[PDB]
Parts: C-alpha cells; sequence; structure tokens
C-alpha cells in the first residue's frame, strides 16, 4: 500500500519509534 500512515509519523523518522506507530497503524 502507501506510505499514509508512514507520511503522517514521519515526526518520528527513527525507525524505532516507527514501531509504535506501525502497530497504532495496524487497526485500519
Amino acid at each position: 500500500a502507501d506510505d499514509r500512515c508512514e507520511r503522517m509519523c514521519q515526526r518520528y523518522h527513527d525507525r524505532r519509534e516507527k514501531k509504535q506507530c506501525m502497530k497504532g497503524c495496524r487497526y485500519g
């Protein structure tokens, strides 16, 4: 899919903080 959540999660950047984001985007 497109980097939708990633774009909005750009605030994190670091793959580390991105973890929590990927987990939250697993809802839909």
